[PDB]
């Protein structure tokens, strides 16, 4: 059941804007780990003395990576007269958000048919505003409201390449790296309480439960009218026997923020076997793969939609396969991106749903719980 | 003339420690660009709740990388019970230091016979102490000095891999990357005042100057008894036409810091090979290469140290020479390390100067900015 109740147009989602230390450290990191092109510039080069901002892409994935100059360099300057290129930026609050969270996710973007009348109405039906309304070069308007924690939902429209005051990057600095990534499928909050976290994101937008189908957490998903922006929220479950991994963000994070990003990859295959090639060489690391006998188990639960020989492929790279009632999905996570056990990363295929491919095609995975706490059992008795 | 005056018992240097915003992003962007292997960590999996450290090496050549942790996971801990493997480490000068000059040099580590001793004489010699003697272990004594800006001179001396509380990394995420890097030759500084940050350092180490052969700085560079410790120092050239880059670094950095490592390679035509074949993939980048005017004079100057099919190897990889009288310099410099036009590589081989071959055969290259000035008015002749 799928209400359509957007309160304003929402397109797709637009861009991820990481909040650094170093930009320029942490984009060539996942350039090169994650096969993204340095596609723009926001920088002292381009005059911009307030912060400088590296956009990298791989088909329609948008990675912005943002740090702070020393503000001696913009002394002067006051709003109207500021250099920077993306005008909610403040330099206590990149500080303030780094030292409090390390390396993460500032800005979940989404592309909206008017930025102003999103933040208007967002905040007229309860969303606390971050940064309101401003247009760049009469083009593109920007207005931002909080998410969960530090993260705010930016939202973006155009009148008619990424943000007037970025450059194109020249080509020779520009490598045309490409492992098959092509959109962000989907990105996770970790809360403390869901339920609070739910009522107010799906208070101010409209987005509807997406609905789903006993170790770690509560999950829900909301989503947009056509179901291709996603965001699926977590709380910890309290009191297990092994603490919950949600828990261990929230105390590592200093509180609520997102959790991962989900990539869809036109050919997972190649995107894993890519991206694991350069793991000890500056890439990503993967989760442990899961027990032989996981896949063993795999022949009878998708076994007509993958062939055999595309099963021990699966086996080879560690993808995990879970299934819907209308798709299955393909998936695998990697570590903590950053020093600390906070965000990371998913790569997922979705196979099935055609009508285009409807989005959440196969869910997301929740069914590979009990499917790996059977695989351990199996495994321990063919010891 | 080497009048040997060192205050204390100085070997090598040891390795120099970066002051990071995410450790784990600039540590491994280091290891693709330069071929550095992860050798060692301290963090969260070792025990450490307090920063994450991350060794890389190449040689004899050890880069660390540390970040802070939230300070919460380590709340209850007092300095006697600290679970840092750095004990000079503090949460408040790491964010103090890291939001004031971004990413940089902390620490320059020289490792001696005597660190208590060391410390003991330098401070009665006018050092600024920064971190008294700790011994670790009972088996390493690390101490620390002010050496200028927020830069210390950490002295570390061993009983008898790197330090206690430091883990060998496991071989399956230690790849064996080497492009023929080797050690620290020197390590270069940028003050606003070349006379007194001089008078400072060899009041209190005895270094002595090490003495040479119009346009940017000026400079002097202090040495041990070996001449295998070499730290020069920069000082801006005011009212000139074209500002002086020492200037623009020390506005940059917000004051005096380390401006440039020298890494000596034992093949400086592979390391510039496989560092240029990265520059686009998340590697390094270097700086504009001389105009082939320059090449055009390099055999009336070292025709007699290189071949014809050298010299043009030197022009495809846009490598300098100099020569002194003893030896001849190979060089390149990269483009800034980080967002900020302050620090930098140089990459160094030597050729000359043997008895082992003895510290800073062929200077430091401060006869390439006559020549680059002639091969610009030459190649202009040309035009
Ligand atoms: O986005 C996700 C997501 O990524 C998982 C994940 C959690 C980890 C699971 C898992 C990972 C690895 C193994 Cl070996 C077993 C299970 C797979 C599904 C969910 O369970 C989920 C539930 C509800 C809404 C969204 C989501
Ligand atoms: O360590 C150095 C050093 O690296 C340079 C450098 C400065 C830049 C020069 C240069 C670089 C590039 C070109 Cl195209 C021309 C000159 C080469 C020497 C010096 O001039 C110097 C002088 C005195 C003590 C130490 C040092
Ligand atoms: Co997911
Ligand atoms: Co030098």
């Amino acid at each position: 059941k799928n209400p359509k109740s957007d309160k304003f147009k929402v397109k797709r989602f637009h861009h991820i804007e990481f909040w650094c230390g170093d930009a320029t450290n942490v984009a060539r990191r996942f350039s090169w780990g994650l096969g993204m092109r340095f596609s723009a510039k926001s920088d002292l080069s381009t005059g911009n003395m307030v912060h400088a901002s590296y956009l990298l892409t791989s088909g329609d994935l948008r990675f912005l990576f943002t740090a702070p100059y020393s503000p001696s360099l913009s002394a002067g300057e006051i709003k109207p007269t500021t250099t920077a290129s993306i005008p909610s930026f403040d330099h206590g609050s990149c500080r303030s958000f780094f030292s409090s969270h390390g390396l993460g996710v500032r800005a979940v973007a989404i592309e909206v048919e008017d930025a102003e009348s999103a933040f208007s109405i967002s905040v007229a039906n309860g969303a606390i505003p971050s940064s309101p309304p401003i247009v760049l070069n009469e083009a593109v308007t920007i207005a931002e409201v909080k998410l969960y924690g530090d993260v705010v939902l930016r939202y973006v429209s155009y009148k008619a390449e990424f943000l007037p005051g970025f450059e194109r990057v020249e080509d020779a600095s520009s490598f045309p790296l490409d492992y098959g990534i092509r959109r962000l499928d989907h990105a996770v909050g970790n809360v403390p309480e869901l339920g609070p976290a739910l009522t107010y994101v799906a208070g101010f937008t409209g987005f509807h439960q997406f609905a789903e189908f006993e170790s770690g957490l509560n999950s829900a998903v909301l989503a947009s009218n056509d179901e291709m922006v996603l965001l699926p929220i977590n709380e910890p479950v309290h009191g297990t026997k092994r603490k919950s991994q949600i828990q261990t963000y929230l105390e590592h994070n200093e509180g609520a923020g997102l959790q991962h990003l989900a990539l869809m990859s036109e050919d997972i295959f190649r995107t894993l076997r890519e991206m694991r090639k350069r793991s000890s060489i500056g890439g990503f690391d993967f989760m442990p793969s899961p027990p032989p006998t996981y896949y063993q188990n795999l022949k009878k639960r998708v076994g007509d939609v993958l062939s055999d020989d595309q099963i021990k492929e699966c086996e080879e790279l560690g993808i995990l396969v879970d299934r819907d009632d209308q798709g299955t999905l393909l998936q695998i996570f990697t570590k903590p991106l950053g020093d600390r056990p906070t965000i990371f990363i998913e790569i997922i295929q979705r196979v099935g749903c055609m009508m285009y491919q409807s989005g959440g095609c196969g869910g997301f995975g929740k069914g590979n719980f009990s499917e790996l706490f059977k695989s351990i059992e199996e495994y321990e008795k063919t010891l």
